[PDB]
This record gives C-alpha cells, sequence and structure tokens, in this order.
C-alpha cells in the first residue's frame, strides 16, 4: 500500500486566480497601463511573477530599469499576499476535505509539494493544517517543477519512498516531476494538457481514498 501522497497546491487544493488577476490589474493601471483584462490574463495564470510582469510592459512597450522592474513585481506580489486574507475553508476544492481526512484516519502521510512561498498561509486560511504532515519549503529547492526535486523533498520531509508515494498535480510540469521522482501521479485534468500515459481524473472530486488505492492496485499488478 501507498505510504503518503503528495499534494500541489493550485490546482489541486484550491486555486486564488481571481486574487492574481485583481493584483495584476491593480498593478497594471497604477503604472498607467491598459488591457489587463480577462481574456489578457489568461497568459498570466501559472507564469512567473518576472514573465508575467513583462508581458503587462509589452502592452505599452513601457521600459523600466532592473530596480523599477523588481520593485514592481514586488507591489503585485504584497498586494496579493493581503488579497488571499480572505480565502477560507470554502475555497477548498470538492473531494479534497475528505480526502484528507480519509488519509489522516488510515494513517497515511500527507505531504505539500507547492512552488507557492504561500503554502503555509493559503493552507491555514483553509484550516488544513491539521492534516498536512509536512510542506516542502520551496526556497530550500533550488530547481523547480519539472525537476523531482520538490516532490523528492516531500517524501523524505514524511520519511517515506517517493516510489511508496502517488502525488497528486494538475499541470503538465508537475505531472513529470511526479515521475522523476519515482512517485506515482494521478493527473487532474485533460489528456490533451496532461498526456495519455498517467492515470488521469477530470476533476478533484475523483480524488477518494477508495479511487487511489484502485489505482494502487492496479498499479502493484503491473508487474506484469
Ligand atoms: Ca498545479
Ligand atoms: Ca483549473
Ligand atoms: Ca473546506
Ligand atoms: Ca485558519
Amino acid at each position: 500500500m501507498f505510504k503518503a501522497v503528495l499534494f500541489d497546491l493550485d490546482g489541486v487544493i484550491t486555486d486564488t486566480a481571481e486574487y492574481h488577476f485583481r493584483a495584476w490589474k491593480a498593478l497594471a493601471e497604477e503604472i498607467g497601463i491598459n488591457g489587463v483584462d480577462r481574456q489578457f490574463n489568461e497568459q498570466l495564470k501559472g507564469v512567473s511573477r518576472e514573465d508575467s510582469l513583462q508581458k503587462i510592459l509589452d502592452l505599452a512597450d513601457k521600459k523600466v530599469s532592473a530596480e523599477e522592474f523588481k520593485e514592481l513585481a514586488k507591489r503585485k506580489n504584497d498586494n496579493y499576499v493581503k488579497m488571499i486574507q480572505d480565502v477560507s475553508p470554502a475555497d477548498v476544492y470538492p473531494g479534497i476535505l475528505q480526502l484528507l481526512k480519509d488519509l489522516r484516519s488510515n494513517k497515511i502521510k500527507i505531504a505539500l509539494a507547492s512552488a507557492s512561498k504561500n503554502g503555509p498561509f493559503l493552507l491555514e486560511r483553509m484550516n488544513l493544517t491539521g492534516y498536512f504532515d509536512a510542506i516542502a519549503d520551496p526556497a530550500e529547492v533550488a530547481a523547480s517543477k519539472p525537476a523531482p526535486d520538490i516532490f523528492i523533498a516531500a517524501a523524505h520531509a514524511v520519511g517515506v519512498a517517493p516510489s511508496e508515494s502517488i502525488g497528486l498535480e494538475d499541470s503538465q510540469a508537475g505531472i513529470q516531476a511526479i515521475k522523476d521522482s519515482g512517485a506515482l501521479p494521478i493527473g487532474v485534468g485533460r489528456p490533451e494538457d496532461l498526456g495519455d500515459d498517467i492515470v488521469i481524473v477530470p476533476d478533484t472530486s475523483h480524488y477518494t481514498l477508495e479511487f487511489l488505492k484502485e489505482v494502487w492496485l492496479q498499479k502493484q499488478k503491473h508487474h506484469h
């Protein structure tokens, strides 16, 4: 039986897409740039802060010094970190809270493998910290997804082998990081985005303890 489940945060437990979009829009109006609307926001999602700020600059071909650039990126981040004060347990995606309870009560290790420096805060906003045995610190991990280190550190932090672990992710880079760590990925999303090879469910309500056991047992049979 698997001994740990390794959770990404964004797109598995919740998302904060409205908060990012609000923060980006506030930043762009402050610097008198227009055209950061919802369709344009689709380009910012999941992208690094620096690349998103560059996309917003190119809307006006505005050029800035490196200190201004760093200042603008921090301004958006400070504003977003203030906005996620309002995250609450009602933001947890369907199926997730019950899955965490079932793992905890089954004594299966639960770890967070998220790139976000806001992971601890967001889990506390959602009243989930009690379920998480460890949170891999993204600052301590030099190589980010699709490199497997964040997931390797997550498995180690709870004292299980990655090969004893299932990883949950909604992004291709995360699915690849889970693969390369040796844990077993179960994607949530579409195979057009995540690949035709892994086990995939369309939405998080499929993430049940019973379904993960089905995927695990079926992986153990594959030998052979
Ligand atoms: Ca993700
Ligand atoms: Ca999504
Ligand atoms: Ca909840
Ligand atoms: Ca709380």
